[PDB]
């Protein structure tokens, strides 16, 4: 619905400079948050009342004022194995922020 | 430095279509988050790990996935006065989530 919404993001750890710690797993699924904030909003969102203020001045001020942006408002945990200070091959069970749980404008 | 911070925004309720209920104050200071989500960050920021993986995805594949956005990350209340269901003003002592207290790139 052209909305802030979660959506797919295969992310490779060698693609970004950190398969030199991270040995596994190779790729995970990160996520992201793609989409508009405008009015009328979908009706099962979380806004925040300066996302929607901030959206009203960009209206009447559009070269000023940005609009508000989607953003991931909840990140979840993955398990990664890790090269520890000596080397030793470690998991790391809830590696926090990697994924998207929700998306919201901000 | 050209990074995610807060900068002024002064916003008119009448501007934004909401003077039909708050009575006072005509204007107050909402605060923006403006700047850049980029590499290298600043030494005294919150960065969460998705907003890294991402910046760099974007890096690697920047037609395809979006950079980390510059985004409140924390908001403050203002008091409002206000017309209730009959028309009383009526004074809400904390009216949550109108001004930003804090930025950083999500
Ligand atoms: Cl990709
Ligand atoms: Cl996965
Ligand atoms: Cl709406
Ligand atoms: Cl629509
Ligand atoms: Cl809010
Ligand atoms: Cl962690
Ligand atoms: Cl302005
Ligand atoms: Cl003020
Ligand atoms: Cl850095
Ligand atoms: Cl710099
Ligand atoms: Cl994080
Ligand atoms: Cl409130
Ligand atoms: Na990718
Ligand atoms: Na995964
Ligand atoms: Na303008
Ligand atoms: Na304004
Ligand atoms: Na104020
Ligand atoms: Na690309």
């Amino acid at each position: 619905g052209s909305h802030c919404q979660k959506t797919s993001l295969r992310v490779n750890f060698e693609d970004i400079g950190w398969d030199s710690w991270i040995i596994a797993p190779k790729e995970y699924e990160a996520y992201e948050c793609r989409g508009g904030c405008f009015f009328p909003l979908a009706d099962d969102v979380t806004p925040t009342k300066h996302a929607i203020v901030q959206t009203l001045v960009h209206l009447k001020f559009p070269t000023k004022v940005s609009k508000a942006c989607c953003v991931p408002t909840k990140l979840s945990p993955i398990s990664v194995l890790y090269k520890d200070d000596m080397g030793v091959p470690t998991l790391k069970y809830h590696y926090e922020g990697m994924s998207v749980a929700e998306c919201g404008c901000r």
